[PDB]
């Protein structure tokens, strides 16, 4: 449905676009961000191995290190989603 | 300085203390959610090992999964500290 801005990746553009749509579903599902969040985690767990992370939000900055092809950082709207796997 | 309010939590008492002692230096030298997320997350890489992850902001909600030990998520004022290693 909505379109997402990226900001920062390093990932397959199919699991891009399984992130992007990912979140698109959690965001139509709760408006709570640590639900939202959570969906996303989950969902990236069981689909794409664990173990995955995710922030999601309005107002954040974040320094992460992340596990190369395994992060993505883009924009739905007003709100940023964080996801990756450590490195 | 400032008070800590510490939401969820999984350290030693003292490497909590230099968590938030860590993120109320962060918070006095800058302004910028980003720069004050990489600060800390570099002086806990330097002097606590990598690797460390760090969100700094007003708005956000989050879903990670930490190692034993290595945890902690708090507030100065409005704003939120998310610090962890991963498991």
């Amino acid at each position: 449905d909505r379109k997402a801005v990226i900001k920062n990746a390093d990932m397959p553009e199919d699991l891009q676009q399984d992130a992007i749509d990912c979140a698109n579903q959690a965001l139509e599902k709760y408006n709570i961000e640590k639900d939202i969040a959570a969906f996303i985690k989950k969902e990236f767990d069981r689909k794409h191995n664990p173990t995955w992370h995710c922030v999601v939000g309005r107002n954040f900055g974040s320094y992460v290190t992340h596990e190369t092809h395994h992060f993505i950082y883009f924009y739905i709207g007003q709100v940023a989603v964080l996801l990756f796997k450590s490195g």
